[PDB]
């Protein structure tokens, strides 16, 4: 018995735009986890969303703000032309269609219409707590419904006073698409969104360590920013994950910053790059110790300088060892079902 | 052919505290309307609602802001802990106990959630164009179920687009609770919030100059307005006469030989002139929203050019000129229940399947 799924994407952004963090890399890969087991799996996402393969249908409107903008007592925004609220309008109407619909977006109004829907609705939640109508909401879903709510990591799951309620699947990705290569030149990675304040701001700054120049990836937003030490940081842009893939491998380290998923350290080892993280939140459970990377101390600019003078210690076929022992699709793909599966029925 | 129908009322304060605004008495009144014609209603709303002879449940939240002090270009919020939320999942736990479900709230989820219900949801709008995504949620809904969005006034239907698809039903009020008056004493009504630009200094000074006391009804929250009132025109000028509950209002009102009506918001529709007519009041009105389609002009009452005291004046040494027992007979005609369940069965009964 093959069943039919939808996925119902993140409403920040387009798939595939950059500006969906990652969601677009989670996505696709669990989906491809089901039809690789003969599932049909359907996505729906807002307009000028582009995936390869999958049976897309997108819906244009207004982009939900991020999450990480507002409170802990700020309330759940719906603005005039809401994607979101589309988005769901669309899922509802099609419901019947389907066996079952799963929900990526961090979002109150999805787990809010759960009992509305005849179709079971299971969410997949990207964050730890941030709000307190959506901590809320996810609790109100489990209540009712139990096991339809689950996460990446522990350390997002312990966010959560629920937490111990919520399933673990962790992190996938395509690993066919990774050419891991041994070639490696004193370059050093950083892959994610290009913000105000996600990395650089502060951690090139300690790309000094050997003045090494910080090969940056990712989309790039419509604003400007720029430029602090005078240039020899080389820039590319957006490219398909295959362009990514090929570009970053041939670093010698990858580096991860963020506040505090963040799938992207899974990238890094995925093409054997050592990933430096700070030991904090995600990466704790992706990278082992002085093996597949460093994890090192927040917020030092100072620890990042030997971290990175320590890479070439690390095994790289070590970091490509581990990729493929943990974080393949095929074993998401049976998590997946030992999470969706027994929902068709209870 | 009685059938059972579901009320839902207002997130921005309980029944029978004041904060629900002119919900509470329209929530009563239409539902009073329908079970004195066969069928059964019942009523949700937020804890500490008060509602007599009516089965009511009451629903625990964060009450959710007033939608006019918000812009038009704001979202739509949903509070942790919302009433409104909250409300609408009892609604939908429950929807097969009723043939219809009516919501009074001005808000987007409500709208939002009608093709989520299997029972029917009829939406009774209470106020004029605010928001972008109100009225657009508003819009959506008529597109895909024409005949379900009333309103009280062609005056508020104007503020929308798409006001020409929405139903006027008026508005109506329990006749029996006002006593026809035809004998007033010397005195004018005004009747309302008891704070500074709200019409009342335009309606004692034009009392005063008519020669005649003006007697007031309503919450007085700042004392120091009133003493400074007293100050700068007199002591005889104006009376409190106690707050407004709705037997006090009656009784208190009917003796005035009109309703000085000068509210500044571009309505006020605002059941106190029904009132008044049901009584017996004459009203003399600002000649804008509500009042236009609720007074006829030299008959029950006089519209007037606004914040303007010579009109006032005018329409004063006038009230003589117009038959009480008439205002009474508009009142009967027009705003009763009896009146409004016709049109409450001409609106939803179609809108019922099966
Ligand atoms: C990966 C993560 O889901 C993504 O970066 C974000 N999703 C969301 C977000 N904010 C909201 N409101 N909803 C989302 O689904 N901010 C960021
Ligand atoms: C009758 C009048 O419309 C009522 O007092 C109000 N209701 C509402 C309101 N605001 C919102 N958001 N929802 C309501 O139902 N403001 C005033």
């Amino acid at each position: 018995t093959a069943h039919r799924f939808l996925f119902v994407s993140t409403p920040v952004g387009p798939l595939g735009s950059g500006r969906g963090g990652g969601v677009e890399l989670t996505l696709p890969n669990l989906a491809k986890a089901l039809t690789q087991r003969g599932h049909q799996v359907s996505v729906l996402a807002p307009a000028g969303s582009v995936l390869p393969d999958l049976p897309l249908e997108t819906v244009p409107g207004t982009w939900q703000s991020t999450a990480q903008s507002h409170g802990r007592a700020t309330p759940a925004e719906i603005p005039a032309e809401s994607v979101l609220a589309r988005l769901w309008d669309r899922a509802h109407q099609q419901q019947a269609d389907f066996d079952l619909i799963l929900n990526f977006a961090y979002d109150w109004l999805p787990l809010y219409l759960t009992p509305f829907f005849k179709t079971p609705v299971a969410h997949l939640i990207s964050m730890g707590s941030l709000s307190e109508v959506m901590d809320q909401a996810i609790a109100t879903s489990l209540d009712r419904y139990p096991g339809s709510i689950a996460v990446h990591s522990l350390a997002q799951a312990a966010t959560f006073p629920f937490g111990d309620r919520c399933l673990c699947i962790g992190n996938a990705l395509d690993l066919a698409a990774y050419g891991f290569n041994p070639e490696p030149e004193p370059v050093l990675g950083w892959v994610g969104r290009i913000a105000p304040e996600k990395g650089l701001e502060d951690a090139i700054q300690a790309a000094q360590q050997a003045g090494l120049p910080l090969r940056v990836w990712g989309a790039l937003t419509e604003p400007d920013y720029w430029q602090r030490l005078q240039r020899a940081v080389s820039y590319q842009g957006f490219v398909s994950t295959d362009e990514l893939q090929r570009g970053l491998g041939r670093c010698q380290g990858l580096l991860m910053t963020p506040k505090w998923f963040g799938n992207v350290a899974i990238e890094a080892l995925a093409c054997g790059l050592p990933v430096i993280a700070y030991a904090r939140g995600g990466p704790l459970e992706i990278i082992e110790q002085g093996k597949s990377g460093w994890l090192v101390e927040p917020d030092q600019q100072a620890a990042l300088v030997n971290a990175i003078g320590q890479l070439s210690s690390l095994d790289r076929a070590y970091c490509r060892a581990q990729a493929e022992a943990r974080f393949s699709l095929a074993a998401m793909g049976q998590r997946l079902e030992a999470w969706l599966l027994p929902l068709l029925s209870r």
